[PDB]
């Protein structure tokens, strides 16, 4: 059981989440895909595996006004659980995802892969890989 929580500006992370979802469904696993704006730590608690979807913003950062408020709320129950990280970038890779990995790992949770894409999904099999991994917790 996987809660795929995504923040999508320009369709990108939605389509990424959809790709992941298909790989989860292929291995007969229950998926709950929602947006960062409409979720809660209590919901997350019921799912052994969680995936977070945030594109690269400003100067190689996470999306401050939604993802960081939800992350702080999430932190008390982000222990032991399998958390996969998925994001789209334009011109700069890695940094935002490294900082993101560091904070998600740091709460006592483990990272069930990191998917980085050049704007649009499919261009990185990583998305599908994360799907498979999430299906298998
Ligand atoms: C205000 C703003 C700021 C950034 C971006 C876009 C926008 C609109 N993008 C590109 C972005 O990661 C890419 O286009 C995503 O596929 C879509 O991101 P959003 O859904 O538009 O936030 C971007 N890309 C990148 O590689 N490093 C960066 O720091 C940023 N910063």
């Amino acid at each position: 059981m996987v809660e795929i929580v995504y923040w999508s500006g320009t369709g990108n992370t939605e389509a990424m989440a959809n790709e992941i979802e298909a790989a989860v469904k292929a291995a007969g696993a229950d998926v709950e895909s929602v947006r960062f704006e409409d979720t809660n730590v209590d919901d997350v608690a019921s799912k052994d595996v969680i995936l977070l979807g945030c594109p690269a913003m400003g100067s190689e950062e996470l999306e401050d006004s939604v993802v960081e408020p939800f992350f702080t709320d999430l932190a008390p129950k982000l222990k032991g659980k399998k958390v996969g990280l998925f994001g789209s970038y334009g011109w700069g890779s890695g940094e935002w995802m490294d900082a993101w990995k560091q904070r998600t790992e740091d709460t006592g949770a483990t990272v069930i892969g990191t998917a980085i894409v050049n704007e649009m999904p499919d261009n990185a099999p990583e998305c599908k890989e994360l799907g498979e991994a999430a299906a298998k917790a």
